[PDB]
């Protein structure tokens, strides 16, 4: 465990982390995708060898000795906005378990179904307090990743609002 377990935010290429393992913003078919996703198959493509795992879920697969957690939102084009919530819960709760099972002491994670998974809704509030309620309770250092300056402005207060 961290000695002071903490959440962070930067605003930088989750391919960049300075954490123990990484959480990819993952397609059910293992597939390189576009975003995050594209970003992680450059960095890691070794770890995506058999990575395919239903929505909701999370499969992790070592790149050397390097972890990544592949973890797949729901797309908010395909759900209805009650299922689509209920997936992307479960999902979070899929990587808090993988996080606890690998001794991690630090962990890079994305904001699941914020981007193309949307279907072009701000889902900021909803993704980060998702990633709250499985997170809490491990105490693993979670840095967060974005790359818009008023989405790390927003993250940035949620975080300092709770401590
Ligand atoms: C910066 C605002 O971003 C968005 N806003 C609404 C819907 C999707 C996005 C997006 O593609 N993100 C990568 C988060
Ligand atoms: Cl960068
Ligand atoms: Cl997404
Ligand atoms: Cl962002």
């Amino acid at each position: 465990g961290a000695m002071a377990p903490s959440y962070r935010v930067k605003r930088m290429d989750i391919a960049k982390n300075d954490e123990e393992c990484v959480v990819n913003a993952a397609n059910p078919r293992g597939l390189p995708g576009d975003g995050v996703c594209k970003a992680v198959y450059k960095k890691w493509p070794e770890s995506f060898k058999n990575s395919a795992t239903p929505v909701g879920t999370a499969k992790t697969v070592m790149c050397g000795t390097y972890p990544v957690i592949h973890a797949v939102g729901p797309n908010f084009s395909n759900y209805t906005e009650s299922e689509g919530d209920r997936e992307l819960a479960a999902a979070y709760r899929e990587v808090a378990k993988e996080v606890t099972r690998l001794g991690v002491n630090s962990v890079a994670i994305p904001l699941l179904s914020t981007g193309v998974y949307s279907g072009g809704k701000d889902r900021l509030t909803q993704s980060l307090n998702h990633l709250f309620t499985a997170m809490d309770s491990t105490d693993a250092d979670v840095v967060i990743y974005c790359r818009d300056k008023e989405w790390e402005k927003k993250i940035s207060e949620a975080i300092q609002m709770r401590t």
